[PDB]
C-alpha cells in the first residue's frame, strides 16, 4: 500500500492481518455496473443503498440489517455492505446474511489491499468490491483490478482528487465512485466532486458517494453525467427517504 498516517494507517494494518475465509458461493454473480446502466436507460433513479452501523463521520445506527436490506430491495439499484470491523462496526456475518437474503446485486466495501480479501467477496456472496486508489500503489491497484476481473467482478475504483483519477484512468477503470468528502480531514468538498465528474470520459459507469442527499442535489449530478449514487448516511438514518429520492 501506500504511505499513510492517522485512522487510515490502523485500518489499512487490520486489514493485512485479517485472515482469509473458506466458503462456498451460493448464487452467481449479478452484475452492478450492468444493472446500473439498465436503470439509466429506463430513467430510473439508481441509488445503492450502504448498510453500515457507524462510520468515522459521525453515523452510530443500529438497524435489523435484514429488515434495511429486504426493504431496499423493492427500490435501490444494488445494496453495499461495509465489513470494515473497527471503525465501521461491520463484519464478514452481515455481508453473509444479507448476500443470501437479497436478489439485488451486492458491492463489498471495505480497505482492500491483499487479493485474499477479493477472495473473501467472492465466497461470501458481494458481486463487486471497492478498491481506494488513495491507499493502494498504481501497481497494487491494477493487480487487484485485474484479479477481481478474472472472477467476473468489475470493481468500482473510488477516487478523491485528481491524481487518483489519472491513475484510474490509466489502468482501465470502467466504474469510477467520486468521493465528496477526503479521508484525512472529512471535510465535505461538493465543488471538487462536481468538478472530477465532468473530468471522467462518458462511456465509464460513474456512481456519486454521498452521506446526506436531497433531491434537486440528485437531478444536478444526473446532469452532470452522473450514472448511480451510493447513498449512506440519509437511508441508514431514514430508509423510506429513498423513494421521495427516486419519484
Ligand atoms: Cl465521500
Amino acid at each position: 500500500p501506500r504511505y499513510l498516517k492517522g485512522w487510515l494507517e490502523d485500518v489499512v494494518q487490520l486489514s493485512l492481518r485479517r485472515p482469509s475465509v473458506r466458503a462456498s458461493r451460493q448464487r452467481p454473480i449479478i452484475s452492478l455496473n450492468e444493472r446500473i446502466l439498465e436503470f439509466n436507460k429506463r430513467n430510473i433513479t439508481a441509488i445503492i443503498a450502504v448498510y453500515e452501523r457507524k462510520s468515522p463521520s459521525g453515523l452510530d445506527v443500529e438497524r435489523d440489517p435484514i429488515e434495511y436490506a429486504k426493504f431496499m430491495e423493492r427500490y435501490a439499484v444494488g445494496l453495499s455492505i461495509t465489513t470494515e470491523e473497527k471503525y465501521f462496526n461491520g463484519s464478514y456475518e452481515t455481508l453473509r446474511k444479507i448476500a443470501s437474503s437479497v436478489s439485488i446485486p451486492i458491492l463489498m466495501s471495505d480497505f482492500i489491499v491483499k487479493e485474499s480479501q477479493i477472495d473473501d467477496a467472492y465466497n461470501l456472496g458481494a458481486d463487486t468490491v471497492l478498491l481506494i486508489v488513495k491507499i493502494l500503489t498504481e501497481r497494487e491497484l491494477e493487480s487487484l483490478l485485474e484479479y477481481a476481473r478474472s472472477y467476473g467482478m468489475e470493481p468500482l475504483i473510488l477516487i478523491n482528487d485528481e491524481n487518483d483519477l489519472d491513475i484510474a484512468l490509466r489502468i482501465g477503470a470502467r466504474f469510477i465512485g467520486i468521493m465528496s468528502r477526503d479521508f484525512e480531514t472529512g471535510e465535505i468538498n461538493k465543488e471538487n466532486q462536481r468538478k472530477l465528474i465532468s473530468m471522467i470520459p462518458s462511456n465509464v459507469v460513474k456512481v456519486a458517494k454521498l452521506g446526506i442527499s436531497e433531491r434537486n442535489e440528485i437531478e444536478e449530478l444526473r446532469k452532470l453525467g452522473v450514472n448511480a449514487f451510493l447513498i449512506s448516511s440519509s437511508l441508514m438514518r431514514n430508509p423510506e427517504k429513498i423513494k421521495e429520492l427516486i419519484e
